[PDB]
């Protein structure tokens, strides 16, 4: 009877708390090892890495590719970096929780670094959050902080990870209070609004891109603060059906003459709801439909082509427009623009980031051309130095926007 | 040490084998009871209950009454049936497994009747029943399971599917249907049939279309299939295809009368359907006016804007469309107002199992209700005159079934 209890307890101990596809720790085991953690010392850095490329592989390659590739990941990633009292779990379907004790914020960042370099040889989209507890936090305070972290990095691709400490005066909040907070805002009218105009080398302006943000007792809140925790709970329509409502409200009092550049965020799109609700509010304003561009996400065009083409004939059978605002981001699956020929096409800002690269300019003049010979106006995103503005003309670019072009 | 060592394994199992919502036992623990039944004596019944309504639920109320409702039943799961070695777990989000061992057929349906009439107490349900006759590894319980469930959900007047280990007919998991599905398609296997809907002078209103395929000797109707279907989401598939054999039979110019295509409630719900649709109709202009395109009618009180957006496209292309199974939600009837269909088809149930008296007055309230907004309605596999005068007696304008064709 020992030789059943004895084994019989390692089979009882790893089906609760290892997972079987990954090999690593799952949810349970990670929380128990957090609260173990926290109780003792606190001292030390917790982290969080996605792999969006392994929910893409699941629908297109089937879940037995699917499988594997969260196992090579897996094995990847805990027979490299191994540190004293190392936890590395898998606590959801796409995302990896990792503690890492006794280590202050620039030895996490090594680790954090190492993640990255880890996962770049095994698959060739990823995102990874690391946190660093420097005050005594509850266990719901770090995965709130871990969240918001994982988003910094998602909304700014140009950063290896998104680093948020725990002694941070930022508001930090879980997915619904975002929510609530932004129900608040749209309730109470707390919304502000800005106007970036994207011109010509000529001075002719092609429209004006609106920015959304709200502010709460002080405090101003902007869209990649809390559009993750929106779109998680496929609450990002009722967002942008506001703003959409604001912007009309403005066309119809007559004052803006340009047309309105108005972003759309993925979640929306994949709404059916939202999709016949722009066709019912388009055809109640149809006076001011010409001045309405629908900036959308290139993800929506290459992960949800065909929300995104029920939402673009909605637009355009209304007497609206769209183009594309996060072009040539994913390169070498970029023939979407032929099917769905755009009215623009706004450039990746990474584009005006990395000048030198020699390969990042020959991607750049590509993607111009066919644009181009399509007629299809191209617009540079996010300039802020006539070192960019020069660099980016010798690519014909029609037309520019940002800081340095006011 | 030794109450320590049993507390360390109790909660070793606690941790393994039990679900926090539910209080149940998990996935985990009902395979293992499963696996060890059947390697002990393999006698008795299993059974499978899935609550839809509780998927309702989670999407109307949020999570906190959705893991509510879990509780709700699963207390009272296992506090009505009262007999020994009964293993009660939750298997998946919205189902429960049920093993029954050391009974026989008539103490299975009495225990799956106890289930049922212990779920109409508090609270939209199905309920799968199977009884091991056969020697059966796991995956064929739950092959049997599956397709047992399917059973019950496609044949609504069962308050269960009961179907036996040792059965003729053809027992597959989701993904082997959707393998011989494809099989069929690609050697187009499949042989249809046209059923007129008449009125009472004898006009054809349309002809609805069913779809069958045989493989070697063996035929396979829409309802062993359609299942595994919509999940893995790949009804469309199938539609499409019956959609795209139906517009060459009308491109020969022969039918002229509209024929009626049902379409599967996942294949409204994927997008890429929506948008292939439009394309089809779009290179078929001219025999669009003879396509009525059958909906059920959950689509239009579960999956209203995915419907609006394809009921759209068919009818801007000069198609139309109409409700199936219609009255089977009777307390949900107000999207007829919304989306204004060509036809209502009745729910068979209306023409069958149709003597208790509340239900008869249902029949003529949504009756008045289409008729009343100039819409056509539709008596649903009418097989005697018994059903046919009696139909007529709640002003049914046209009829479909063996006793009219
Ligand atoms: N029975 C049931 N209870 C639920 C469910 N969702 C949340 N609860 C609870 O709701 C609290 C707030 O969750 P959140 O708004 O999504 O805000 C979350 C979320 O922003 C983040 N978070 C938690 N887990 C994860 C995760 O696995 N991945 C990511 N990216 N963020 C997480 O930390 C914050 C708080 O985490 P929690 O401590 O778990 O605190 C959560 C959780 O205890 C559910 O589906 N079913
Ligand atoms: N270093 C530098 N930064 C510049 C420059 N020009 C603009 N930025 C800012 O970069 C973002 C450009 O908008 P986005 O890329 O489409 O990315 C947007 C957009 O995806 C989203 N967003 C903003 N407003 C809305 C909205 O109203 N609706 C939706 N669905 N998303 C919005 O939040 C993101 C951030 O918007 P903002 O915080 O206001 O930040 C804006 C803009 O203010 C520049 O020249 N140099
Ligand atoms: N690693 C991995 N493997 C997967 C996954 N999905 C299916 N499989 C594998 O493929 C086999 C076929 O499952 P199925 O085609 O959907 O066919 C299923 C289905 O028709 C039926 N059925 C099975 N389980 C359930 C259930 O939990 N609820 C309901 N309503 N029906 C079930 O039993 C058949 C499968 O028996 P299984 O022993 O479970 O054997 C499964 C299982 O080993 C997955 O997501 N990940
Ligand atoms: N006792 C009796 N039975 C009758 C009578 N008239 C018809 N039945 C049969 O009842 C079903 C009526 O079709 P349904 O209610 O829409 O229910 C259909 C329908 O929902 C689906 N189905 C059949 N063909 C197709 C198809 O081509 N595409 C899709 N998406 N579903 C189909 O499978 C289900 C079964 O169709 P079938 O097995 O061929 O069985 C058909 C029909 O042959 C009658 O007078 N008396
Ligand atoms: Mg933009
Ligand atoms: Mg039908």
């Amino acid at each position: 009877a020992f030789k059943a209890q004895a084994k019989e307890a390692q089979q009882l101990r790893e089906r609760a708390y290892l997972d079987p596809v990954s090999h690593l720790g799952n949810r349970a085991y990670y929380m128990s090892q957090l609260s173990g953690w926290l109780s003792e010392s606190g001292i030390g850095g917790v982290a969080i890495l996605q792999a969006e490329f392994i929910k893409e592989l699941y629908e297109e390659k089937g879940y037995e590719a699917g499988d594997g590739m969260v196992r090579e990941l897996a094995d990847r990633l805990k027979n490299s970096i191994t540190i004293k009292d190392i936890s590395i779990a898998r606590i959801s379907t796409y995302e990896f929780g990792i503690i890492m004790p006794n280590m202050d914020e620039t030895e996490l960042k090594i680790v954090a670094e190492s993640i990255i370099t880890c996962v770049d040889d095994i698959n060739p989209n990823l995102s990874l959050g690391v946190v660093s507890n420097k005050r005594q936090s509850s266990t719901t305070t770090l995965l709130s902080l871990l969240d918001n972290a994982l988003a910094k990095a998602k909304s700014n691709p140009e950063l290896n990870y998104g680093f948020i400490s725990s002694d941070t005066d930022k508001i930090i909040l879980g997915k619904q209070q975002w929510k609530t907070l932004v129900e608040e805002a749209i309730h109470n009218d707390w919304f502000t609004f800005r106007y970036q105009a994207a011109n010509s080398s000529w001075g002719k302006t092609f429209h004006r891109e609106v920015f959304s943000a709200f502010e709460k007792d002080g405090v101003r809140y902007t869209a990649n603060q809390f559009l993750f925790a929106l779109e998680q709970l496929n609450a990002s329509h009722i967002f942008d059906q506001y703003v959409i409502e604001r912007v009309i409200q403005q066309l119809e009092k007559g004052e803006l003459t340009d047309p309105l550049a108005i972003n759309i965020a993925q979640g929306s799109i994949s709404q059916p709801s939202f999709i016949r609700w722009i066709s019912q509010t388009l055809s109640k304003h149809l006076s001011v439909a010409n001045l309405l561009h629908f900036e959308i996400p290139e993800g929506c065009f290459v992960n949800e082509p065909h929300y995104t083409a029920l939402f673009c004939n909605a637009v355009r059978n209304a007497g609206a427009d769209f183009g594309v605002d996060n072009y040539g981001r994913n390169f070498q699956s970029l023939d979407y623009i032929n099917e769905f020929r755009p009215k623009y096409v706004k450039l990746d800002y990474l584009f005006t980031h990395h000048l030198d690269d020699e390969r990042q300019k020959f991607t750049l003049t590509s993607i111009s051309r066919t644009a181009h010979n399509l007629g299809i106006t191209t617009i540079a995103s996010r300039v802020e130095t006539q070192t960019q503005l020069d660099f980016l003309s010798e690519h014909f670019i029609e037309v520019f926007q940002g800081f340095i072009v006011d």
